[PDB]
């Protein structure tokens, strides 16, 4: 594909979740954030995909699936058919790269957005391809069993600003977050 995009929010230890879910209560601002960029494709007639690891797909309330209005694509090594719900089951990144180029897809498809967790972000980040990586910084710690993994700052240049995502910390809740884009360019 011609470039990544990774969307993941982290508090102040790294931590991504939690017991299946996330180490925060609901921050209805942040969540919208998440739906708005991850849905918004800037192509009439094509949707965006959201590619994610298994334990994240049944991380979502199953009434909520898929994720509306973006192809679904879950990661598994274990499973043998896609998760009921899910629009593809692929067993590597790289096959579920290789689908997105498929014919039947591309054309159908505008952005590509990796939305975890651990080893999904891991491996998006080390291919040799451009790459932007929205990350939402939750200016607190909360207790997390699941974290989100290095960023080689020599490849991810922080921007000090992008069109469309707010400058300024945040707060909703009592909580402070701000929101960073990092780009790799190869
Ligand atoms: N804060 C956030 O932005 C954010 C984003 C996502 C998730 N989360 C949280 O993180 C937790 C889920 O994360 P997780 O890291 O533990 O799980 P995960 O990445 O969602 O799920 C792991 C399963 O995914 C499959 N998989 C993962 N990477 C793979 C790859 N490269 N190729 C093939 N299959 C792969 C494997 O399934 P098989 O074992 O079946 O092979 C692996 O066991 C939940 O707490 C969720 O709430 C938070
Ligand atoms: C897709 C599922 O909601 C998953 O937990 C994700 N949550 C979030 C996300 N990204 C942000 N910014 N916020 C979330 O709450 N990426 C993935
Ligand atoms: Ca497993």
């Amino acid at each position: 594909v011609r470039s990544l995009n990774s969307i993941v929010a982290v508090c102040q230890n790294m931590g991504i979740g939690k017991d299946g879910n996330l180490p925060w209560p609901p921050l209805r601002n942040e969540y919208k954030y998440f739906q708005r960029m991850t849905s918004t494709s800037h192509v009439e007639g094509k949707q965006n995909a959201v590619i994610m690891g298994k334990k994240t797909w049944f991380s979502i309330p199953e009434k909520n699936r898929p994720l509306k209005d973006r192809i679904n694509i879950v990661l598994s090594r274990e499973l043998k058919e896609a998760p009921k719900g899910a629009h593809y089951l692929s067993k590597s990144l790289d096959d579920a790269l290789a689908l997105l180029d498929s014919p039947e897809l591309k054309s159908k498809v505008d952005m590509v957005w990796i939305v975890g967790g651990t080893a999904v972000y891991k491996a998006a980040m080390e291919k040799p391809i451009n790459h932007r990586l929205f990350v939402t910084r939750i200016l607190h710690e909360f207790e997390s069993d699941t974290f989100f993994p290095e960023i080689d700052y020599k490849d991810f240049k922080l921007l000090t600003e992008y069109p469309g995502v707010p400058a300024d910390i945040q707060e909703e809740d009592g909580i402070q977050y701000k929101f960073e884009v990092y780009q790799k360019s190869v």
